[PDB]
């Protein structure tokens, strides 16, 4: 029932892992090596994206927004977006079911 | 629209601040000085609690769980709990509005 987003971290590839799931949400960790891109990403429900460590750029619509450690964005359901890592980064993606 | 949990942090008092809210959630930052206690905390919706910086002990039921940086727990609505800060800590409390 406690999950540790900063244990088991790896930057040898882009890693996407569901760390926990309940009836309402999935809690997903993304480990992004510096320079990794996640393009055309779309989740089936509303999400929030938070940088636990590192720094990304996040694109949605015609916007491009830097997200240093601690930054959070929330999106409505099914909105297409892109993540680019500027450093090795650990992201929490919280997905509504 | 982008909120920055680690800007504007202060440890002179226990601080609870809604940094953003949308249709489904309020995103709340708790800044806890070392030694601060939030006891008998109960939220009206399902929550998740995650340590962004620091370290706390989280109690629920008869359990006492250590939460270092990065640890996350999720609770159903209305479940009573306690947070104790073992260091100056910044916590994200994500509160469902359902």
């Amino acid at each position: 029932e406690v999950v540790h987003f900063l244990e088991g971290v790896c930057f040898e590839k882009l890693h996407i892992e569901v760390l926990n799931e309940n009836s309402s949400h999935k809690e997903i960790r993304i480990c992004m090596p510096k320079g990794a891109v996640m393009d055309k990403h779309k989740a089936p429900g509303a999400i929030s994206v938070q940088v636990l460590e590192g720094k990304i750029v996040f694109e949605v619509g015609d916007e491009k927004i830097e997200m240093p450690k601690g930054a959070l964005i929330s999106l409505e359901a099914q909105v297409l977006h892109r993540l680019d890592a500027l450093e090795n980064s650990v992201i929490r993606l919280s997905l509504s079911k």
